[PDB]
């Protein structure tokens, strides 16, 4: 009882994340430090804005960030939910689509990669 | 021209959406409308948080949006672009991911559903 | 009533699909003549090899294709449900997982592109 | 030394596969097996057809093929890369699309899921 989102988090691949407080309407504000970024850079950080569901007020919610680079002209979008593992230990689980720009509506077809990332937390 | 996200939309799929004002940061607010598994209760609305990518000031921006589900608890992400010519007509091409809430970390994996939807100015 | 796989096909962006008969086990090769390949092409054609369900055997069946690209490195699967629409239109519905060839596995997250295709027949 | 597919296989999930012999042509036939919905019938077995791409014979190849259910009407679609040192062990990186059957064209939207996989050699 009680996955909760704020906070500091790594990935299996690097990235650093932190995450502020939640307010009334489930929103939340917060960056991201990257480590791929296809052509990976020494250490751009950049905003992310999402929501949590609190419908039920469920104890493993599901939520939803977007990432708006700002080194690059993409953008990524993250979406999953807060478990507490069979050891108790918090960790997000999540999916992302990132979308890349093309300048033809032509090529559309091409400019969505698909992956996962796993979370747990840093503080420490 | 450019091509704004500000205003009213419909898909493929017969939903409409509703984009407030972009401010300076890229950040926008709206409303997503669907018919709420049709017929038992007509349609329901929900709130919806998102960005817009704003380097080197493109005029068919991509962007990315999280719409937070008002009765279930389930979350949607969508990402996209935002073209022009085809007529001079605006489309907003995009693809989403549909995170379902699971009871155990077990069943994580067949949580997530993905698809695209293509959304047109409203005819009005 | 019978939405069947064999015969020549269509999709939403030129490319081309013949499909032979499918067997007893529910098997089946063709050939794939595309137009967009993230460098589209004269005229290459690549072999396919898929199988269609036969639980139930249902009528408008799921069904998933390999195409084994001859100018390129990378894999595509396609899967999907043969449909008869309302006009009595045979369709094929159909998203697909487009792998690129990466070098290191460090670069693993980037390589998988995913999208839609629909179908419908050629034979005139 | 190369990458090769033929062989046993297991998978984060504590799902087995096996495959055949690799043709001139890069076809293979193989059987993947699953504890369907643990617990009611233990485990079944459901063949599976599939392709490793040739072009330039390189050492860790992609490929995809597609698994026919032979308890549901679904078909999942994987596609990945056979990867080598990490210590000297081969890894099978992939990702898949599990297609449900739905009765109508107006359900097509929510009939995909997506998600990942990792295969290494069985302990034996």
């Amino acid at each position: 009882r009680e996955c909760s989102l704020t906070g500091e988090w790594t990935n299996d691949l690097g990235s650093n994340m932190t995450i502020g407080a939640v307010n009334s309407d489930g929103e939340f504000t917060g960056t991201y430090i990257t480590a791929v970024t296809a052509t990976s850079n020494e250490i751009k950080e950049s905003p992310l804005h999402g929501t949590e569901n609190t419908i039920n007020k469920r104890t493993q919610p599901t939520f939803g960030f977007t990432v708006n680079w700002k080194f690059s002209e993409s953008t990524t979008v993250f979406t999953g939910q807060c478990f507490i593992d069979r050891n108790g230990k918090e960790v997000l689980k999540t999916m992302w689509l990132l979308r890349s720009s093309v300048n033809d509506i032509g090529d559309d077809w091409k400019a969505t990669r698909v992956g996962i990332n796993i979370f747990t937390r840093l503080l420490t």
